[PDB]
């Protein structure tokens, strides 16, 4: 408010424009007198008394770095610049506070530091004075040629790689940022293509050897993959993998659990799947072997959740893909595999049971089922074979329906379906795992139940013919059945009807001669033994008629063998009150006269 003259004649007597500076009350106005009314007219005074634009501006600095730090009075010439009529006034200033400051022969870098951009960390991008200190570092490279710089290197000298890296991934999700902060992860790309730093020596330059095991979740581990990337693009005759110089760094043994353990993280599940394709690769060009390949993946620690394991697929598809073309049994099979880890296939087969229950894991139960069926076929077991495989002598009672059943029986109708002149019957597997008085009272207790007595009936009958096909003498059978243990109540024994079956099937193929079962009772018990239990069991309905066709056959045998009456009324005697042993001898010796003659 000094009023138009006033100043000129203190511009007339080339009065220090500090003094006029101070007149118009400029001291308290502080870091907000980018503009205060007055402040043109103090430069329109400072031009009057200087001859030059350079020289009123070299004067005005001269008053303000007096008052306020390098880094403050950038700033305000920074906020300054930007609105309209503070544009030509802070470019006048700006201009003249740089050159100065080369004057001071000041670096860019010491630049860097007297403002805070060293500090700013991730905000740095938006710092309003980044762009006064790369208009100072354009003048200052124009006038050092020999000692230039750029932003991308300064801010790795004090951050450092790993920092600035940090810095950039920070600056890239906002979205002012963003154009700047990918142009400068480009530059840092090419800084280090410039310097010859390979892969080996960015991997520690990022610092992924620190955090160890977790390393593929850091987020400078995409940048060291990007940089692999651009190197090999570069290098064409040195072109190497990531998973090439990760193996420098960690064998086979660590390297496969992390990258099993990453791939199931969604957040680096790409990554982890890339690697593991390589991982596979390798595998397969080394043959590597597919035990081996299932330890790495640390499927034999699955116990039972083997088949909801995420790396069952992976190693059944490298198993297939070694041992494809490789054939000629030197392979090595999926279910070999299994068998180094368990004794017996029954445990896979109970997890595909398992597994064929849920609907999200049929599909890895079908595709394991299938390679047992496979390995089952190609070694060529016989169905009997995969019943004591699949330990089906070991549930006694309960076979028939323990849920491994099913398993042999499919695989007796795929199988037969593939074999057409020695096809065999559900009973062999039973035949081989039972006794034959194991496996009849087995039977005949699965007769009682009516859920398995179809089946059990079945299976009666089929053993039947299991026993003709064997060839087996009655009297042999009779022996393993334990039937000669007593007489006492035989005809009422269940399995002795098991037994006198097998022998009208025996008889109904007419062989040499005919097995008699007379014969065969009279060996174990002797003569009076068998009368007196035939008296008894006559005398008794439900074993009345076949005790009364084994009671004719058993004289009619006496006959044969030429028995006189004398020593048959001696038997008879020993089994019956005296009315029926002399009417059972009045029919012996008229069947006798008969005969002889």
């Amino acid at each position: 408010k000094p009023g138009l003259k006033k100043l000129l004649k203190w511009a007339d007597a080339k009065k220090p424009p500090e003094t006029v500076f101070t007149r118009l009350r400029l001291d308290k106005t502080g870091t907000q007198l980018f503009d205060n009314t007055d402040f043109p007219v103090w430069a329109a005074y400072t031009r009057s008394v200087a001859q030059t634009d350079s020289e009123a501006s070299a004067v005005m600095l001269k008053t303000l770095v007096s008052r306020y730090s390098d880094e403050v009075l950038s700033g305000m010439i920074a906020a300054a610049k930007k609105s309209s009529k503070t544009e030509s006034i802070a470019t006048k200033l700006e201009t003249e506070q740089m050159r100065t400051w080369l004057a001071a022969k000041k670096t860019p870098d010491d630049m860097f530091l007297v403002f805070k951009l060293n500090k700013a960390g991730d905000d740095i991008l938006s710092s309003p004075l980044l762009s006064a200190w790369t208009n100072y570092m354009k003048l200052s490279n124009k006038e050092n040629p020999k000692a230039q710089t750029t932003l991308i290197a300064t801010m790795t000298k004090h951050y450092g790689d790993s920092g600035v890296s940090q810095i950039l991934a920070a600056a890239r999700k906002s979205p002012a940022t963003q154009s700047t902060a990918k142009r400068l992860e480009a530059e840092q790309v090419q800084l280090w293509l410039k310097k010859g730093r390979t892969p080996d020596d960015t991997f520690t330059l990022l610092s992924l050897d620190r955090a160890g095991d977790d390393l593929l979740a850091s987020p400078q581990f995409n940048t060291w993959m990007k940089y692999i990337n651009y190197y090999n693009k570069e290098n064409p005759d040195e072109k190497t993998t990531v998973l090439a110089k990760l193996m420098t760094h960690f064998d086979d043994e660590e390297l496969t659990p992390i990258l099993v353990v990453a791939r199931k993280v969604p957040s680096t599940e790409s990554t982890a799947a890339k690697l593991q394709a390589e991982q596979f690769k390798n595998w397969l060009s080394a043959d590597k072997s597919p035990e081996e390949a299932f330890t790495l993946l640390q499927l034999d620690k699955a116990g039972d959740d083997l088949l909801t394991n995420p790396q069952l697929t992976n190693w059944l598809k490298y198993t297939e893909n070694f041992n494809l073309n490789k054939e000629i049994n030197e392979q090595v099979t999926a279910i070999q595999v299994f068998r180094a880890q368990y004794v017996d296939d029954s445990r896979i087969a109970n997890m595909v049971i398992a597994a064929e229950k849920v609907p999200n894991t049929q599909a890895i139960a079908k595709r394991v089922e299938d390679e047992l069926f496979k390995g089952w076929t190609v070694v060529l077991n016989k169905p009997d074979d995969v019943f004591i495989n699949l330990k089906l002598e070991t549930v006694g009672e309960n076979v028939f329906e323990s849920p491994l059943w099913s398993f042999y029986t499919k695989f007796l109708e795929k199988y037969n379906t593939a074999n057409p002149g020695k096809e065999q019957t559900m009973i062999s597997g039973l035949a081989r795992g039972y006794n034959d008085v194991t496996l009849t009272n087995m039977l005949l207790k699965a007769k009682e139940a009516p859920s398995t007595k179809t089946l059990a009936t079945k299976l009666e009958d089929e053993l039947v013919q299991y026993w003709l096909a064997d060839k087996k003498l009655p009297d042999k059978l009779f022996g393993y059945l334990e039937l000669k243990e007593s007489v006492d109540g035989i005809l009422t024994n269940p399995v002795f009807n098991v037994w006198l079956k097998y022998l009208n099937a025996f008889n109904d193929k007419a062989p040499v001669k005919k097995a008699l079962m007379i014969d065969t009772l009279k060996s174990a018990f002797g003569d009076v033994a068998v009368s007196n239990m035939l008296f008894a069991a006559k005398k008794d309905p439900g074993t009345a008629k076949v005790a009364a066709t084994l009671q004719t056959a058993l004289l009619s045998k006496w006959v044969l063998e030429k028995k006189t009456p004398g020593q048959v009324s001696a038997i008879l005697k020993e089994g019956a009150g005296a009315d029926v042993s002399a009417k059972l001898l009045a029919t012996y010796s008229a069947k006798f006269k008969v005969r002889w003659g």
